[PDB]
């Protein structure tokens, strides 16, 4: 079958025709739908000659000239040594490929513009940390955000693992106290006490950027502070609400995740740090609004004189509003490049009718492209959409111990 | 069994009545299709018989009883004889709570319970059929305090056409198409509009003209009924702080009352039985008012509120949204007419999953509906991870009889 995908604003119909690619098998069956959930050797070959058809593909250069010869390289690489290295052009366009097929990413408009910098021969820690510098140095680009992606070696057997311990090379501690409950961001609890475990004295701050816990190969950890000219943040302030900045709020410029695996043709790459730029909703709505997150909401109701006595006052939703006016206020007052989620939504559906004609389809998690505020409001909303597994890809990967 | 996580605290249960799911949804391990709006002889019918009298025995606390037994031998003695069987009154009132509590994209189930269920399995004609909707509408309206219920028309049988109620809903506002191509009113009801008066009545022209009934008896033409004025209670929006609102002449219903949806108990099948409760506040300011493809208020709202409506990152989206839903709140506590917002609703659902764990080891539950449309994740639900499927007894899409 080709499903039927309606967007109900328009009334078109459109048939994902790419879904029946589909490689990996997702957590559904006829019998239950899984959607909702936030976690769900030679035959290498299989995936390395497909992932090779694919590239050749691309280029309008399938059944002829360098394609059979790259598959019979490949082929002899893996008899030979049992994996195989990926040719240059090979890694980019794999890396763009993982990006365009993130059922979770509604940032995907620019998947053709993307940076990759090639960290294959890295071998130390203190080697990840210069490759990491160069990256966060040239995506903040003095605000100026642009994307890109740091590969670093190719896991082998018999032998350790590349791994960056942090979720994002950017993360502020979250500290316990003589009653449980925490100062800092609670969703990095836990990778604070490994820093503190392994050195780092702690801050006594809601904002103290974390460490660097950078590991090569069966090597314990070690640490890096990061250099503070390097961490680009923007203090937050509202526009007519003069005390907005008194409440002492931050956020910084560079999203920048470091603890996904990127899989290419087989090949696995446990450190891969990528990095865009942020939409606003993800700050201004999840990080500090989130009840197990910096959970403002409140504070910043009370500020406001909202009738905080009755739900149906809206004042959640009022506090929520200006927290996130005040985070696309800053970030262009700061000109660090930022995109709020009208306009996120608006060229996500702009690249649902190029994926269409492109590839017949593109593989979407509706629960994640629909901003967490305002849902119906976009028109990603009002899309019905498909959600499957393509190669390549990024893919979560357990925490390293 | 799937293992189920809230984030906002860190819970985790196992959903073990997913086990038990009767019929197969759209998604596979290919491929998800769970955003899809419309995702869809004896010896099966009497499968489906014998599964809900075991329902009805276990919920009165007397499975494998003599008197389960019997009604089993009963039930399929009448099926060999007729190719049916009727359903007792007492298994009908359950059949009907038990469909509403299985409705995965019911935020309103904490209420299951709660349900005043009309036998109108006597029905003969349509305008008998008529009365029933009138007393059904008085009965849940209750000048404004608001009473679930359900009417249940009779069931689908060999030889006879079904009951139906052309309607979607017993109250709908007009959608006129227009002179240019656009619509007067409300777009999701032009085909309705155009059956209506099809079928003699005359139109107005107004954006809130409430609309006839169609109903079809078995084997007849539908036929057009008018619902009497005093019984439709409607709502004048107006805002508390925001004057110039009222002089929008915005108004809606005070009734939801789905009527063309079939409900199936134990295989037999009543395509005819209309459903009410009482609205939740989202429905009416977001989604009916504020929808691109409906009453789309939102950018003469925000004009009005004098945002900035040139550039998206002022965000007057939202805000006019906001100020939207405020006012439908508002407005029907002002008439005093019952109505829920988004927070009291997820957060009472919330408990309704809770109270499902420990009942029946799960909760049907389909997050993109659950989930409001307005302020998501500012509602617990949100950070809820849920699991869809199919029980029945339930309420199922059928396609519209024309
Ligand atoms: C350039 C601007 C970009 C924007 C505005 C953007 C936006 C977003 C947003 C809002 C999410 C949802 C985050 C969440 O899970 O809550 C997301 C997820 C994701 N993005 Fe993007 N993104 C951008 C660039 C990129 C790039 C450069 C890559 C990789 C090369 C990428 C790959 C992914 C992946 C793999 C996910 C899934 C994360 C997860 O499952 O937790 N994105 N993006
Ligand atoms: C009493 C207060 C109630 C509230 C606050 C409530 C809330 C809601 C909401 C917000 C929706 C989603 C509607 C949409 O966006 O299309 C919904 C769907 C639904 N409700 Fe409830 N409801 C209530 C009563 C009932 C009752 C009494 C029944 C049946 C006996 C019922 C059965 C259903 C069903 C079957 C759906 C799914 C309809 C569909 O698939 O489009 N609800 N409800
Ligand atoms: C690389 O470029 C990007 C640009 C933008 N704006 N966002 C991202 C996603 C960032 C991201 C954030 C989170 C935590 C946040 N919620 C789960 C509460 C988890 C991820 F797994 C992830 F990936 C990437
Ligand atoms: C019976 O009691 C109820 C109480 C409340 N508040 N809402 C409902 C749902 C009413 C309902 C509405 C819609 C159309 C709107 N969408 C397309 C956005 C479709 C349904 F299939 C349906 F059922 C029922
Ligand atoms: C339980 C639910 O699946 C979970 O909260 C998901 C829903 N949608 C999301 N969407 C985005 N963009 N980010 C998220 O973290 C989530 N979380
Ligand atoms: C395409 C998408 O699934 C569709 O617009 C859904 C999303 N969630 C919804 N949720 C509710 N409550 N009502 C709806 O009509 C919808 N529409
Ligand atoms: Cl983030
Ligand atoms: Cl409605
Ligand atoms: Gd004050
Ligand atoms: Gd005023
Ligand atoms: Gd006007
Ligand atoms: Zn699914």
């Amino acid at each position: 079958k080709f499903p039927r995908v309606k967007n109900w604003e328009v009334g078109s119909i459109t048939y994902d025709t790419l879904s029946a690619q589909a490689q990996q098998d997702g957590p559904c069956t006829p019998r239950r739908c899984l959607g909702s959930l936030v976690f769900p050797p030679e035959q290498l070959l299989s995936q390395a000659r497909d992932f090779i058809n694919q590239y050749y593909s691309s280029i309008k250069r399938s059944g002829s000239q360098a394609h059979e010869q790259r598959l019979q390289e490949v082929e002899a690489e893996v008899a030979a040594t049992g994996t195989y290295q990926l040719r240059e052009s090979e890694l980019v366009f794999g890396a763009k490929q993982a990006w365009r097929n993130a059922p979770r990413c509604v940032g995907r408009i620019q998947w053709g513009k993307l940076q990759v910098f090639d960290a294959r021969d890295c071998r130390s820690a203190q080697e990840m940390f210069t490759y990491i510098c160069n990256h966060i140095k040239y995506a903040t680009n003095r605000g100026n955000l642009r994307s890109a992606i740091t590969v670093f070696p190719q896991r082998c057997p018999g032998r350790g693992d590349f791994r960056i311990w942090n979720s994002q090379l950017v993360r502020y501690a979250g500290y316990r106290q003589q009653d449980g409950s925490v100062r800092g961001d609670p969703a990095n609890v836990e990778i604070t006490e490994l820093c503190i475990q392994h050195g780092w004295t702690p801050g006594n701050g809601r904002f103290d950027v974390l460490p660097l816990l950078l590991q090569a190969p069966d090597e314990p950890p070690e640490l890096f502070l990061l250099p503070p000219e390097l961490v680009l943040e923007v203090p937050l302030e509202h526009p007519t609400l003069e005390w907005f900045a008194a409440l002492g709020l931050r956020w910084y410029a560079l999203p920048a995740v470091s603890n996904m695996l990127l899989e290419i043709g087989g090949l696995e790459f446990p450190a891969a740090p990528f990095s865009g730029w942020y939409m606003s909703t993800e700050i201004g709505t999840r990080n500090l609004c989130d009840p197990h997150r910096y959970n403002i909401l409140e504070d910043v109701a009370v500020c406001m004189d909202l009738d905080t006595r009755t739900t149906s006052s809206l004042w959640k939703d009022k506090a929520a509003v200006e927290i996130n006016v005040a985070v696309l206020h800053s970030y262009q007052l700061a000109k660090v490049t930022i995109v709020d989620h009208h306009a996120a939504t608006a060229s996500f559906m702009k690249h649902l009718e190029n994926e269409q004609k492109a590839r017949g389809g593109c593989p979407a998690d509706w629960a994640w492209i629909v901003p967490p505020i305002s849902g119906s409001l976009t028109p990603v909303f009002h899309q019905e959409m498909v959600n499957y597994f393509l190669s390549p890809a990024f893919r979560y990967q357990p925490d390293p111990w």
